[PDB]
């Protein structure tokens, strides 16, 4: 079994997964009640995103050596790539309970609460990640995240802050800063942070849109027409940009083009 065993170890390394594991598969006809041989196996279908034989060869594994932290991560990563969040965040905690010094099993932990729609322990389990591993600006924008959608926008902003100081070339944290300010009615900040996601990023109908609203938001009627008319190039579609570009117009008393744009909105949408 070593030889085969080794040598399904060689194909791993060079990024060659259907070799190992057919040599893998070997090894363990001839030798069963290697724990690493059944692990490498999971690894090997899990490289190759077969999600549900790496779930049942991490399971033999597992039976073999209970407190391998690694299988039981491993196993709750497997589950993770299904949409299983239940079973993985079971899997999580047990990897923990063995090993409480890995950042990447609290993140996971965070990441599948997440999923799950639990952004209270969500938030937990990414602090824990942060503290043993503070310098992903990945790991800062999800808490940021997380509170977000608690609708924590002040703790939002401050860890959107923190991510940006790590990566200031993340459209997505500038983006998700100015929307954290504007659902705290800070449209002038919303406005900044808009605009610079926007000269990174400049081809989001969305975000030319949300730009849009708080202008709309401040008075500022005149630039709120300039950047709904920009979302609208991109995206003809929307019965909101219509609508708000009609609202805009009827702000600045003029009547007939706010007619012409309502009805743009009705027949995109004629339900208001
Ligand atoms: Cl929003
Ligand atoms: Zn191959
Ligand atoms: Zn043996
Ligand atoms: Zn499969
Ligand atoms: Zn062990
Ligand atoms: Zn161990
Ligand atoms: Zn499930
Ligand atoms: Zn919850
Ligand atoms: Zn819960
Ligand atoms: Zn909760
Ligand atoms: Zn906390
Ligand atoms: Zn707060
Ligand atoms: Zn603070
Ligand atoms: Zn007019």
């Amino acid at each position: 079994a070593e030889a085969w065993y080794n040598l399904g170890n060689a194909y791993y390394k060079q990024g060659d997964y259907d070799e190992a594991i057919e040599y893998y598969q070997k090894a363990l006809e001839l030798d069963p009640r290697s724990a690493e041989a059944w692990y490498n196996l999971g690894n090997a279908y899990y490289k190759q995103g077969d999600y549900d034989e790496a779930i049942e060869y991490y399971q033999k594994a597992l039976e073999l050596d209970p407190r391998s932290a690694e299988a039981w991560y491993n196993l709750g990563n497997a589950y993770y790539k299904q949409g299983d969040y239940d079973e993985a965040i079971e899997y999580y905690q047990k990897a923990l309970e063995l090993d409480p010094r890995s950042a990447e099993a609290w993140y996971n932990l965070g990441n599948a609460y997440y999923k799950q729609g639990d952004y209270d322990e969500a938030i937990e389990y990414y602090q824990k990640a942060l503290e043993l591993d503070p310098r992903s600006a990945e790991a800062w924008y999800n808490l940021g995240n997380a509170y977000y959608k608690q609708g924590d926008y002040d703790e939002a902003i401050e860890y959107y802050q923190k991510a940006l100081e790590l990566d200031p070339r993340s459209a997505e944290a500038w983006y998700n800063l100015g929307n954290a300010y504007y659902k705290q009615g800070d449209y002038d900040e919303a406005i900044e942070y808009y605009q610079k996601a926007l000269e990174l990023d400049p081809r989001s109908a969305e975000a030319w849109y949300n730009l849009g609203n708080a202008y709309y938001k401040q008075g500022d009627y005149d630039e709120a027409i300039e950047y709904y008319q920009k979302a609208l190039e991109l995206d003809p579609r929307s019965a909101e940009a219509w609508y708000n570009l009609g609202n805009a117009y009827y702000k600045q008393g003029d009547y007939d083009e706010a007619i012409e744009y309502y009805q743009k909105a009705l027949e995109l949408d004629p339900r208001s």
